[PDB]
């Protein structure tokens, strides 16, 4: 079970999860491929906002997704 996930630079990711994987653990994966703080970010799967506590079956996700990575600013 590999997923996929696009940041906000246009890259491209591979990762390696389960349906069982928690968005905490899914979101830490991709700071050691990418340098990514949990500031100005937040993961969301077809426009679905995901965030900590739940699990990918949870949100439904299955294998080979392709997901979305968000922030939101006032200062600009």
């Amino acid at each position: 079970m590999q997923i996929f996930v696009k940041t906000l630079t246009g890259k491209t990711i591979t990762l390696e999860v389960e349906p069982s994987d928690t968005i905490e653990n899914v979101k830490a994966k991709i700071q050691d491929k990418e340098g990514i703080p949990p500031d100005q970010n937040r993961l969301i799967f077809a426009g679905k906002q995901l965030e900590d506590g739940r699990t990918l079956s949870d949100y439904n996700i299955q294998k080979e997704s392709t997901l979305h990575l968000v922030l939101r600013l006032r200062g600009g």
